[PDB]
RNA sequence: AGGCAUUGAAAGCGACCACCAGGGGCACAACAA
């Protein structure tokens, strides 16, 4: 949103926080979820995402996984991605991730309103049979009115 | 009015067609205490 913040503290655990203002869990666990697979990725720095305001207290063998996820919402154990992650995993992660929000936002959600409700129904028909990946296309198509694929969604 | 004589060979189907389009999710609910 050269330095800005110099009267403020240098974080030593360095803490950010989300709020989301639908009130389900799959709502609030897509950004936190996101970010503590993207923070490591851009930084180098290690995630742990929690509900809670206490920590695990990092140390040199502590360090021995990047990322850890405490308890999010089902879609993330539906994917069967790890809620650990090592320094090599992050990047599938991501890739998982993302392809997982850009086929649930293209079919189940609308421009405005991304209707994360939705997410664990995407998420388990696509883990089920991977066909259901052009399924889901199709269901976007519908929605979309339009009768055939673009030739760059193809 | 009589005897006689109530039938007979062959044929018993042949060609073509055994489907056609279009739809194959639609809505929402993902936790409650």
């Amino acid at each position: 949103n050269q330095l800005k913040y110099t009267k403020e503290d240098l974080p030593f655990l360095a803490t950010v926080y989300t709020t989301t203002r639908e009130k389900t869990d799959t709502d609030a666990w897509v950004k936190p979820a996101f970010l503590a697979l993207l923070l490591p990725y851009l930084l180098g720095v290690k995630a742990i995402a929690t509900r809670s305001m206490v920590p695990l207290y990092r140390s040199d063998q502590d360090f021995r996984e990047s990322i850890h996820l405490d308890g999010v919402a089902g879609f993330w154990s539906l994917l069967g991605i790890p809620t650990d992650l090592r320094v090599e995993d992050i990047t599938p992660a991501l890739n998982k991730l993302l392809a997982i929000y850009t086929l649930h936002l293209a079919a189940r959600s609308s421009p405005p309103k991304a209707r994360w409700q939705d997410l664990p129904k995407t998420v388990q028909e696509v883990m089920t049979d991977v066909l259901n990946v052009f399924a889901l296309a199709e269901q976007g198509l519908r929605r979309e009115k339009r009768d055939r694929p673009y030739e760059s969604e193809v």
